[PDB]
This record gives structure tokens, sequence and C-alpha cells, in this order.
């Protein structure tokens, strides 16, 4: 019972979780998010378009990890620490602001680690089923959209 918009979000977190687990580390650079709603944007570097059978295992690894209903943990700590902790996977292609010194770090224990400030579920499961909507490779750009939505 969080907004739609909050539960989208943290849905972010469980879908890239689920990306790297099935494309490994060469998509583990995040380029943007968006969220409108129920539904969602996932945008990673990446080099080539998956394939059918692999984006069918990106949505069926989401939906288990909500089904897990793992805490989605957060941790304030300073920036410095953190990058000692989680170094620079916690973070996207486009770094956080400098100036700033307190870092929330969000985890989902062997599934993703981010560093960002908005607000989340406290579990996973309390996101509902996920449901893929389209997969797009920008060959040019070597960037990967991952369309979702939240059937709730
Ligand atoms: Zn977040």
């Amino acid at each position: 019972m969080y907004s739609i918009e909050v539960r989208t979000h943290s849905a972010l977190h469980v879908v890239k979780g689920a990306v790297v687990k099935v494309l490994g580390s060469e998509a583990k650079w995040t380029y943007s998010t968006y969220v409108k709603g129920n539904k969602g944007v996932l945008i990673v570097k990446f080099d080539r378009k998956p394939s059918d059978e692999e984006i069918r295992e990106i949505e069926r690894l989401a939906n288990e990890k909500v089904k897990e209903n793992a805490p989605i943990k957060i941790y304030e700590l300073p920036r410095e620490e953190a990058e000692k902790m989680f170094g620079e996977d916690m973070y996207d292609l486009f770094p956080v602001p400098e100036d700033v010194r307190i870092l929330k770090v969000v985890v989902i224990e062997d599934w993703n680690v981010n560093a960002c400030n908005k607000e989340h579920t406290k579990t996973t499961g309390e996101i509902g089923p996920i449901k893929i909507r389209k997969v797009r490779f920008r060959k040019s750009k070597g960037l990967l959209e991952i369309h979702f939505e939240l059937l709730e």
C-alpha cells in the first residue's frame, strides 16, 4: 500500500538485479530510469539485443525476487565510507553530484546495490507482479531499454 510510483521505483532495483543475473557484468551500468504511474523504464549500457529467452528469464527472475519478499535495506553513510564498502558498482553512469557527502545506499542482498535517495517499499513483495512490455536495443548508443509495468 505504497503509492504506485514508490512501488514502481522499487521495481527498478529488482529489475536491474535480474538484468545483471541474466546478462552478466557487461550490463551492470544503469544509464537512466523513468517512472510514471505503474510504468517504468530501465536503460543500461549494453552491447547487444538480448534473446527472447534472456528477456523471458529477466522477467521470471524479477518476479521470483518479488515473491521472495526480501527486505529492501537502506544505508545512510558518509560518501567515502559507502565507496569503501560498495565500490563503483553502487553508482550509475551519471555521478551523484560531488557536493553530496551523505549518501543513502539501497541494498537488496545478493541482488542489487545502488546509491538512491528516493522512497522505496520495505520489502520486494510490496512491489507486486512485474511484466516486461518492451525491450529496445539502441546499437548506435550502446544502450538497452527495458520497459515494464506493475499489475496493480
Ligand atoms: Zn531507488
